[PDB]
């Protein structure tokens, strides 16, 4: 035998981060899941019982944590190219890093009008994540993403005109829910280091701002004539709202939710036009998944 | 043998409604999921095989979609008690209704500054829940909830002064972190009836929105002495704001979060008043618990 | 306001031990999580942020690993006991002591025939807990369950002659599938302390053993007229099988899977006598609950 | 903008089936839950609200449950292949099928010393899996895989020899505990369609039970010099004992349990050799991954 792919290290390291400006006296906190998994010549590891090739998953634990207080944690971006570069330059048999981080909500609470210096809460389960791959002589490639962004509209959605055979039993409609959890990623184009990552850093912000605001109000405001009409309209808007992106894609379950016929009880009328009482449907569910990058 | 107790019905009803006001062209959604057990002279189809004592549960499924579809499911409260109502004013052999209801967030979404008629974000996991009994010849008992509401201060909590003997490692401390999900119960005064239900709906809104407002103000200007102090200081304003309530429950977790000494790595300085860093721990967690009532 | 009722501790304690039989060479392992709640005179703690009243929740995480260390770990019963008496006689103001253990599942792996001496396997998500609670002069009441002990029968499940009214859409059946997860619990005599608690103890494994034996048997071979009729002959048969359990308690849903008509597709037949594939269904579901005791 | 990748279908599709010895009165179940996806000609459904071009997600969830009425569900693989198959025929636009399948454990329940003929017990989470691609003009990949097979040993388990730096404070050890949830997938030689899966069906069960076998067995024998050594004996076993296999993956988290320095309280002594009493970590965790081929 011989090792073809091998890559180890630690996952779901919880990490919390306080900014204290003690001017001001305000708090900003920052709370993310970290995992780091190296690759490079470990294969002796695995096959000889080396274990002198190994930075410790420990050791691992340990450089998130050091590499957090001496650096900014935000944007997500910036501190995963950071962390990801010092196990590439640090180690020579170390080639590649990978790191995931997944950032948790902690929004400034607004106590009598008045934003509050350092109450917060989780006023979601929506992440904003990162996929950055530091390897050697490579740069960096990054997949930022947001996700868990639960979102439905009552109406102003539509399905009619698929295929139809001897499979086929739903019926067309011209007025049904939409519901689904958006999971959206944006691929910048490779950068060449730290560098040229620390150039670019307010992009960061602006394009998560810019994925979110798009998701939302396409969602709202499209005439659905499908998930899939729906989601590409989203990608192709954020992609001309910014050129260092290469290519967006959605991933997105359809949340069905069913009429329930009421008509076998008192005549009670409670489909079409009447449709008031709905059956959320917990499975299976519709997914859509889309690649959209430039002509 | 006998039967000492018994309840039986259906877990888990998932259900939507939405309200279409055909004037403006504004929809409001509700979600929620609901629990009925029915309890009453139900013994022999356990002890003889009897089934004709039972209303089935894929009927009691049908009763929760019909009742939802005949009348409004806002407030909770309200629709608990004509639920409840029902089963034991409908079968003679049944004496009791115990109705959970849990509700689910649809906040309507701000679009280019203006709220849309019809699209709506899963803003929170926080529910607001409601558990109502209903007793024959007894009336309606109702406990009222918020939960899910995940909180955390960066600063301005204390603990010391606590019993120390050869069991105690905790250091004191005049400054940690302090991070929560919010359960908060409240108690009605029995009603007689559906009647007195209604005389008093509007107040049902009314203090779940204080008991949130009172649960948020309270943890970000309380210089916390402990869980137990904070939590007590809610509960007590409370009971001040809404007379109807007869008692108030808080059960919290204490969702600490460890410092880090980060001094063996380059004399590093992460503890105390230079602590910038921290491990949220997922296991164990300090559980807090307390009803109060008025003197 | 006042404090009606107080209590407070650390839930949540993940637990292992290893017995190294040093003549043998085998090895067994425990582990379990564990929460202990205490009472007492602690009011002034929420009323007047009086912390000398608290043994920290931290400590108390402390005195479970110590117990472990100094005692056995099993039986669950047993454990709790000294557990809870700990706290109640080791303060003067703590007055009860409330104990829940949940145990994990680590069964000797069996390797080329022989059982192996220190490897081991979760081979279900089944658990085995105790609710010990420990009041001052009072003694030591203690509720065992077994739970999550999921079974499926694919015949001799029947359920007709139930309520037919105008709620009624269910059709009687003569023929279904039945599937549950296992939620039993038996409730032992009061006991005056530990003395009392150690010279059962052989019983305790025994009596469990014995309710999953007849879960699992009374669920094989009866021809089940519902749940609440199957439920109510496991109960019995442990009743009369133990005289030292005062009650048991069985909470049971029913995982309904649903027929599918194929029938619209090459007139294909799947229902009734020919039905041979299945909609498991995620929700809603049935729950039936019962406690029994001796007549 | 353009389409660069795009499939889509249906996911979480819950299937059960029974076959019926009508001799033999003996009853086996199956249960899996199914995702299909699709691909092909599908862009216009994205860019010009087309749908058209779309099999609904909806007929996807029929031709499941047709698929499984019309065939037998097992072995895994083939079921897979049976239904991808079917897509890329039936559909000229539609020119590859995703499909994977989570199959569950429903193990024979012995009552009384005998296998009872028609009552079952999930006896584990563990699930076995399959990965089945089915491309027009390329034929059938088919990854196998184990999963959620979580073991632990008490000892014979060492990690010594890591490289030490400044970031470094992990001790070496020769004795500790190793636990992991085993995630093993084996990839098979390309087949050429229906006709080449059919040929080796006997071999997918045989590998299967291969897969299990060596996994436990070298896990319980092996004094593991590291997580990596572990599993890249037990890898390099699989390979061997069948040539249809080109190369074998393993994913293996490292539950780490910590020692509890108890000397503090009464000088108790818990550490190294006196180690009786560990605290199981839930976060972070050592992840470890590894593919071999042959050499
Ligand atoms: O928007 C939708 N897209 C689909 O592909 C689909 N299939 N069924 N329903 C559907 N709705
Ligand atoms: O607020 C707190 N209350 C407690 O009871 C406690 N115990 N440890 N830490 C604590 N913090
Ligand atoms: O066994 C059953 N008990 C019930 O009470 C019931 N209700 N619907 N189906 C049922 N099956
Ligand atoms: O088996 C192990 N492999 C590793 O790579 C490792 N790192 N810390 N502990 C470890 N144990
Ligand atoms: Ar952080
Ligand atoms: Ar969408
Ligand atoms: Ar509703
Ligand atoms: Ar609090
Ligand atoms: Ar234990
Ligand atoms: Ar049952
Ligand atoms: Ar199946
Ligand atoms: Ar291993
Ligand atoms: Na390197
Ligand atoms: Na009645
Ligand atoms: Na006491
Ligand atoms: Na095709």
């Amino acid at each position: 035998s011989a090792v073809k792919a091998a890559r180890y290290g630690k996952d779901n390291v919880r990490v919390y981060k306080v900014h204290k400006d003690e001017k001001t006296g305000v708090q900003t906190v920052y709370e993310m899941t970290v995992c780091v998994l190296l690759e490079g010549e470990i294969e002796t590891s695995y096959t000889k019982a080396d274990n002198s090739v190994i930075v410790a998953t420990d050791s691992i634990k340990n450089t998130i944590y050091i590499t957090a207080k001496q650096n900014p944690v935000t944007p997500p971006e910036l501190f995963g190219s950071i962390l990801g570069t010092h196990f590439i330059e640090k180690y020579n048999h170390i080639h590649a890093a990978h790191v995931n981080i997944v950032c948790h909500r902690w929004t400034r609470m607004d106590i009598d009008g008045k934003p509050h210096p350092h109450s917060f809460i989780r006023d979601s389960e929506e992440k904003r994540n990162v996929q950055v791959d530091v390897v050697e002589g490579k740069g960096i490639d990054i997949k930022s993403s947001l996700s868990g962004l639960t979102v439905l509209k009552s109406t102003n959605s539509q399905f009619w005109g698929f295929l139809r055979d001897e499979y086929t039993t739903l019926k067309e409609t011209w007025d049904r829910i939409l519901s689904t959890d958006v999971d959206a990623t944006w691929q910048w184009k490779n950068f060449s280091g730290l560098q040229e990552v620390r150039s670019h850093v307010p992009k960061f912000d602006a394009t998560w701002a810019t994925a979110r605001e798009v998701t939302l109000k396409t969602f709202a405001e499209d005439n659905s004539a499908s998930v899939q009409a729906t989601m590409y309209k989203m990608a192709e808007q954020i992609l001309a709202r910014q050129q260092l992106i290469e290519t967006v894609e959605y991933s997105l379950p359809n949340k069905h939710y069913f009429e329930i016929d009421l008509s076998w009880h008192k005549g009670l009328q409670n489909t079409g036009k009447n449709a008031e009482v709905f059956a959320p449907q917990s499975d299976p569910n519709g997914l859509i998944k889309c690649t959209v990058g430039r002509s």
